[PDB]
C-alpha cells in the first residue's frame, strides 16, 4: 500500500520499496513504498498548502464532526484492524480489540475539544484592548513507533487535527500496515486532501528528513532517548522547530506491608508482562517490602505461568534486532550473577516468543535495573521504610511513570507525592486514560500528551493588544 | 552618582564569592570608554557549585515552604526594588548605557513584574479528571528543580526579573548568569535577595562568558530546565547542549526583525510617533523592533518627510558593518539614528537581524500585499499595525505571522500580556499565566477503589 | 403537512407516556387557522411529584455506574437522531408555534449542534486541585447537582429544549422539563427520541401542564434541586419567590428585555438596514434578544401568511392573547402621537417617539419596532443603557474606536457589532440587571449545573 | 484597654459620618455585661446616602483605576491589618468575646484573605472564542456595581475580610453592613480603609439592626448584588426581597449541622482533639461546626450528650446515610487511615467541605461554600470571583 498523500496513495518518486516481516512465522508478509527525502518534501508541501486557505476556512464545529467520523469508522472495523495489528505487530488480538478501542476513545475525545478551544481577553491595567489567540502551529511532522502503531497513530492525530494543524506522520518501519489502512479510512471521513498524510520509512532516511525540514512546523517523537537526542539535535540545525517528545524509561512498581497481595501479583503481572513489556511504562523494577517479600515472590512466580487464538496473552516480539537485544539483556542478567526464578530461554523453533522473565539476588546497579531491557524481563528487591522506597525507586534517571500499592492513605498520598514520575498509579498499573495526561519526567519525555494538557503543545498564542483612547 | 563596590561576587548560596580559578574580566562604560571595575569569573567549577546551591536548597528547603511566604518573598524583593529604584537605575544607566529616564519605566516594569509573579504564587493549581467510578484521579503540578537562566546585556534587569518572577513563583530554585557586557545590575539585586529573606541557594547571580560560564550551565547534568534570551545562533547552541547533556527542558526567546505597517487611514501624528519610538526605543536593541516599516502607496512621500549608545564596541561595530551594506545595496538613505528608503525587497540590511537603531521603509497598495510582506521573514517575533479600520485591524492581526501584534501602538508591553515568537524567534511564551507553565510539571496520580 | 403522525401525549415520564393521575387533558391550537390540532394530558402537584421522584430514582442509581464518556456519547446520539429528523420536528414545530419551516429547520440546526457540543462537554469537567498546603492535600471535586426542573418558554420550544438538557445531562444531573402551554408537541416528540437514544428511565422527563399549577410544583417542590426558568420577567420573581419560600433551590432565571440597536454614521451601507430588519422582524419579534428600540445618528435618519409554504418569513403569533397583548402595545403607541409607518399582524415602525414613553418602557414580544436618533456616542451609549433591561444591543459601524468602547459601555449580556440576533453555543447568552440571572449558552451553563466540594486531608 | 469615641459614625464617602434620624444604638460586653458605649444607627435614608456614594464611586473613580492598582490597595489594606492586629485583636474580642490568642489567628486570616485577593485583582481573564464563521468573539468580564454585604457576629472582621476582597478585586464598589450585636470591628476596619488610600466610597461600612438596614440594602433599587452570612431564615427574607425589588444577584451562605465520622481505625488521638476543636471551637459558633457526631461500634460551659450529640454506626453505609439524612449540608468530616474508605466516603457525603483528618482547618485559598439550605453561590478561594464577576459577550461581524 503506497504512501497516502493529498487522500491519494501515490508511491515513492524512486519506487523504493521495503520489506514487512510477520513475527508469528518469520514469513514475509508484503513490500511497502518507502519514502526519501524527495517524498518527504512533497508530503509536506501537501500539507502547508492544506493549512493555507484550505482547512483554515473549515470551522471547529467541523473538525471535530471529521474526528468523530473517523472514529466510527475505526469503530465500524474493529476486527479489520486488530487484525491487521496482530500480523505487522504480534499481538494477541483480544487484546488488539483493547488497542482499537482505547483509538475510538481518543479520536472522539480530541473530536469533542476542537471547537472548545479558546484564548483570553486581558484586562490590561491601562485604557487599552488585549487579546490572546491560541492559533494552528501549522505543518506537524510526528514520528511513532511501533509498540502501539495504532494507538500511537491516534494520539498523535487526535489533537494535531482537533487545533487546526495539519500533519504528516511517519510509521516505523516495523510496524507500516495500521497507519496505511488507517489512512483509508482517513478518506471516507471526509477531511480534505493533504490535510492527514501517512509516510512508512526509516528514521534514518525519512525520519530524519522530518526533523531537518525546513517548511516543518512542529515535530512530535516518540521512540527510544538515543534517538530523541537525535531529534532535539535535528531540530536545532534546521528551524528550531517546536519538538516534543515520548522517550521511555525502565518505571518502576512497588509493594508495601498494609497493600492487598492478590491485586499486586495480577496488577504487576500486568505491570511488566502487559505488550510483552514492549510499552514504554512497563514495571521493571518490583520493590517489596521485606515482610511480604519471600511469600509474594513464590506468589508473583506462580502468575508468571499464535496470537491470533483466543487463549493467548503473550506474542512475538518485532523483530530478530529486538529478540537479540531482548536475548543479549537476559544473558548479561544471568552473567551478572543474579538468580533467576522463571525466564530466560526463547519458546518454539519459529517466531520471536520469549518468556516472561523475573530476577532476584540483584544488586542496585545492575546493567538489568536501569537500564531499558524492553522486553518481559523485571527485577525484584527488598525495601523497608517509605524513605527507602522513595530513594529507591527514584534513584533513577527515567521518570515516566511508577505504581504504589497499599490500603494507607497517608503512605500512598506521601509516597506519589514523593515519586518523581509523570504517571503515579495507586493500586492499579499500565491503565492509561485520554482524560488524563500522560508524560515523561525529567530525562523520560520533553512535554506532556493525553488530556487537555496535549493541546498546549500543538497551539500557541498570539497576543494582539489594541491600544487606544 | 557612581560608587565603589566591595567583593564584586558570584552570589553563592546568599554570599558574594570569587571563582576557584581566581579569574576575572573588566566591565567598561560605553560613554566615557573607561573601565569601571573588575568582576569576578565562574567557570565550569563554579557553575557546578552553584548548582549544588540550588539542588541543596531545593531539597529539603524550599519544598517545606508554602505559597503564601512564597509569595511574600517576591513581594519584599518587590519593595526593595522600588526602594532604590533610582540606584539600580544609575547602575543600570550606566552600564547599559541608556537614559536615567528610564529609571521609572525599565526599573519599575520589574517591580511589576516582580510583584505580579509575587501574586501566581499562591494562584497554581492541578486538576481532577472525572474519568470513571470507583477510580480517582487528580493532575498536580510541581516545580521543575533547578534552572539555568541566561539573560542579555539589553534589559539587564527587567530581563532578570522576568527570569526570576515566574521560577521562584513555581517554587524553583534558580542559578542566573548575567551578561558578560552588564553584569553590574544582578549583583546589586542579589544584594536585595538576600535582604528580602529568601533563603540561602533558592537565588544564585554568577557571571561569565558565553564559551564558558554559559557552557556549564546548558551541559550542565543537574539542571533540570534552561531558559535563554539573545541571538538566534546562540539558541541553537542552547538547544545542541540541552541534547547532548540531559534532555533538560529548553525555552528560548531569540530576537526577531519586526515589522511595522501604516495604512491611509492611520491618524498620522500617531502613526510617526509610535514608528519612531519603535525603532529606535533602547537604541533598536529591543529583540521586538519595527527593522521594516511598511506604508500605503498613496501616502507614502507624505509619510516620509514627516519622519525624519550600545553597550560595547563589537555589537557598535556590526552596525557599522550594516550601515556599510545598506550604501553598498545602492539604496538611497553612540550613533546616528539611520534611516533608509526606496530599499529594494530582498536584501541583507532588510533579512537579518541590524540590533541597532536602523530602519528601512516600503510601500504597499492592497491590504493582503501588507500580509504578503510582512510574514514574509524569518523572523517573527512582533508585528504591529496602525490603521482605524475595524475589519481591517482584526483581520491583519489575524494573519500576522507574529507573537506580538500591536493595533495603534508599538513597543509597549506589559506583563500579564505574553509576549513571545513563533517562527525561529522563539521556543515558549514567558509572560503572564503562560511563563508557569514553563517552569512547573505535570503529574498524574491514578487511585482505583 | 406529512401524512405520518405520532404525536404522543402523554407525560414523558421513566421512558413512558403515561397519563395525568387526574387525567386532564387540554387543547392545542394551530396559530394559522385557529383550529384545535388535538388535546394533549396535563400534569398537576400529583403528576409533578411522580415524576420529580422518577428523576430523584434515575439520579440516586443508574447515574454511579454512567462515565461522563457515555454521557457525552448518548446526546451525540440524540443529536444525530434530532438530525435524522429535522424535518419531522421542523413540521411540529411549524404547525404548533406557527413559524416558518425554513426558519424551524434553522432552529433544529441550532439544536443539532448545541447538543453535540455539550456531548462533548461531559468528559471535560475538571475540578481544581489546590497545592498550596504544607503536609496536607486538598483537591475540589465538581458533581452533578441531582435534580432540575426546566421551565422552557414557547419562543423556540425545541431550541430551548436543547439549551436546557443539554449541560444538564453533560454534567451528570437528570432533569424534569415542564413545556410551555401554549406548545408542548415538540418537547414530547423529541422525548420519544430520549428512549430510542438509550437514555436510562427517569433521567429526562418532560412534563406538559401550565406555569400555574405545574410551574409551581416544580419551583416549590421540597425534592427539586435546581430550577431554571426562561420567560417573563413577571414570572421570574414568582420564581424566585417560589425557591425562598421551598427549599432554597438554585435558581437561575433568564428573562427578557428590549435590547437597542445603534448605527454610526460611519456604518456599513445596506446590510445594516438588513441586520436591524432582522434584528426586529426575526422570529415575528418573539425572541428576548430582539432590537425593540433602533437608534441611528442624526445624518442618515431619515414575508406574508403561510408558515408551511417556502416564500414565509413571517408567521402566526403564538395566540389571542399574545395578539392581544400587541394589538394593545400598537394601539397605544398610536394613542400616544407617534408616527407610522387568523393571527398574523404585519410588522409596524413607530417614529416620532421623540421621547422614551410606553412604547419604549417594557417589552412587547411582536413585531413592532421604535426608531430614535441620536449624534454623539456618549447619547448612544445613554439612551440605549437607559433601560433596566440589559440582555443583548447592537452596534454597526466602520469604526474601530467607536465600536470597542461603545460596546465596552454598552450593559448587556451579549453584543453584536455589525451583525445581529446570531448566537451560537460555544459563546455565553445571558441578561444583565432584570434581564436575567446566570449565563445560559457556551461553557459557562455548566456553572450552573455542577456544584464543586472542597476535600481537605490532613498528613501526620 | 478601651478607648476615645471619636464620632463612631458611618463610614461614607471616605469619612466617619452620622445617622440622619439621629438614631444611635448601644453596644453590650458578653463578659461583664456592661455597656461600652453608643454607635450610631442606619435607616433607610442613611444607606440611600450609602449607596448613592458607592454608585458615583463606581461610575467615575474606578475606571481610571487599574487592577495593578486595586491589588496594590488591598495589600496594602492588609498591610495596615497586620500593623494594629493586636489593637485589631482585641477590639474583637471585646467587642463579641473570643480569646485574645485566638484574634490573633482570626486577623492573619483575614490579611492573608485581603492579600490573597490582591493577588487575583490582575488576573482576572476573559475568554476569546474562535467562532466557527467568520466573526471575532471574545467573552468580557465586567464589575456588577453596588454591592449590599451583611455580616453575622462570629468572625466580624474576618467575614468582614473575605466579604470585601473579592468584591474589591473585581473592581466593585462595596456598601457594607456589620451587625448589631459587634460593629466594633468593621469601624477600625473602615479607618485602615482609608489610610490604605481607597478613593472615597469604594468602601462603605454601615451600622445598624436587621429589620430596617437589611431590608434597606436587600430591595434597594440601586443595589446590583447582595451577599448574606446567617441563620437561614434571615436569608430566605433576602432572597424574598431580591424577588420583590430588582432582582439583585443574591449570594447567600447560611450555617448548618455538620458531622464528624470516625472509624476505629482512625488515630484516636488526632480525631479527639479534632473533634473537641470542631465543635467547641469558637464556642460552637461557627457555621461549620459539627453538630452530630458519630463513632463506629453569659459563659456557657461545653455541653455533650455548644453543644453535641454522639451516636454509633455499623457497616460503612449507615455512616454515610447518617451523615446526609439530614435537610442541611454545610460541612463534613471523616476521620480513617484507610484510603478507600477516605476517598469513597467523602464523594457520597453531601457536603460543600469535607475534612478527613482535620476539622475546621479553613483556608481562603480554598472555596468554602453550601449544598441544600446551606447556601447559595460559594465565596472563598478562586471561585469568590465568579460571584462579583459577570460576563459580557462581544460578537463582531467581518466579510
Amino acid at each position: 500500500t503506497g504512501l497516502f498523500i493529498n487522500n491519494e496513495f501515490v508511491k515513492g518518486q524512486e519506487g523504493k520499496t521495503f520489506d514487512v516481516i510477520n513475527p508469528s512465522d518469520e514469513s514475509v508478509i508484503t513490500q511497502v513504498h518507502e519514502a526519501t527525502e524527495k517524498d518527504v518534501d512533497i508530503a509536506v508541501a501537501a500539507a502547508r498548502k492544506a493549512f493555507e486557505g484550505s482547512w483554515r476556512q473549515e470551522t471547529p464545529e467541523n473538525r471535530g464532526k471529521l474526528l468523530n467520523n473517523l472514529a466510527n469508522l475505526f469503530e465500524k472495523n474493529i476486527d479489520l484492524l486488530a487484525a491487521v495489528e496482530s500480523l505487522d505487530n504480534g499481538k494477541a488480538i483480544s487484546m488488539a480489540k483493547g488497542d482499537i478501542s482505547m483509538c475510538v476513545g481518543c479520536l472522539r475525545y480530541y473530536g469533542g475539544w476542537a471547537d472548545k478551544i479558546t484564548g483570553k481577553v486581558i484586562d490590561t491595567t491601562p485604557d487599552t484592548f488585549n487579546y490572546v489567540k491560541k492559533e494552528p502551529i501549522g505543518v506537524c511532522g510526528q514520528i511513532i513507533p511501533w509498540n502501539f502503531p495504532l494507538l500511537m497513530w491516534a494520539w498523535k492525530i487526535g489533537p494535531a487535527i482537533a487545533c487546526g494543524n495539519t500533519v504528516v506522520l511517519k510509521t516505523a518501519e516495523q510496524t507500516p500496515l495500521g497507519g496505511l489502512v488507517a489512512a483509508s479510512l482517513v478518506k471516507e471521513a471526509g477531511f480534505p486532501p493533504g490535510v492527514i498524510n501517512v509516510i512508512s520509512g526509516f528514521g534514518k532516511v525519512a525520519g530524519a528528513a522530518l526533523s531537518s525540514h525546513m517548511d516543518v512546523d512542529k515535530v512530535a517523537f516518540t521512540g527510544s532517548t538515543v534517538v530523541g537526542r537525535t531529534i532535539l539535535k535535528a531540530a536545532a540545525s534546521s528551524n528550531l522547530k517546536k519538538v516534543t517528545l515520548e522517550l521511555g524509561g525502565k518505571s518502576p512498581n512497588i509493594v508495601f506491608e498494609d497493600a492487598d497481595i492478590d491485586n499486586a501479583i495480577s496488577w504487576v503481572n500486568f505491570g511488566i508482562f502487559f505488550n510483552h513489556g514492549q510499552c514504554c511504562c512497563a514495571g521493571s523494577r518490583v520493590y517489596v517490602q521485606e515482610s511480604i517479600y519471600d511469600k509474594f515472590v513464590q506468589k508473583f512466580k506462580e502468575r508468571a505461568q499464535d496470537p491470533f487464538a483466543a487463549d493467548t496473552f503473550q506474542g512475538p516480539q518485532v523483530s530478530k534486532v529486538q529478540f537479540d537485544r531482548i536475548m543479549e539483556y537476559i544473558q548479561a542478567g544471568k552473567d551478572a550473577g543474579a538468580t533467576v526464578e522463571t525466564g530466560g530461554k526463547r519458546k518454539g523453533d519459529k517466531g520471536y516468543f520469549i518468556e516472561p522473565t523475573i530476577f532476584s539476588n540483584v544488586t542496585e546497579d545492575m546493567k538489568i535495573v536501569k537500564e531499558e531491557i524492553f522486553g518481559p524481563v523485571c527485577s525484584i528487591a527488598k525495601f523497608k521504610t517509605k524513605e527507602d522506597a522513595i530513594k529507591l525507586g527514584n534513584a533513577s534517571t527515567y521518570g515516566l511513570a511508577a505504581a504504589v500499592h497499599t490500603k494507607n492513605l497517608n503512605t500512598a498520598i506521601e509516597v506519589s507525592n514523593a515519586l518523581k514520575a509523570g504517571t503515579v498509579w495507586v493500586n492499579t498499573y499500565n491503565t492509561l486514560h485520554h482524560q488524563m495526561p500522560f508524560g515523561g519526567y525529567k530525562e523520560s519525555g520533553i512535554g506532556r500528551e493525553l488530556g487537555e494538557d496535549a493541546l498546549a503543545n500543538y497551539t500557541q498564542t498570539k497576543t494582539v493588544s489594541i491600544r487606544l483612547g
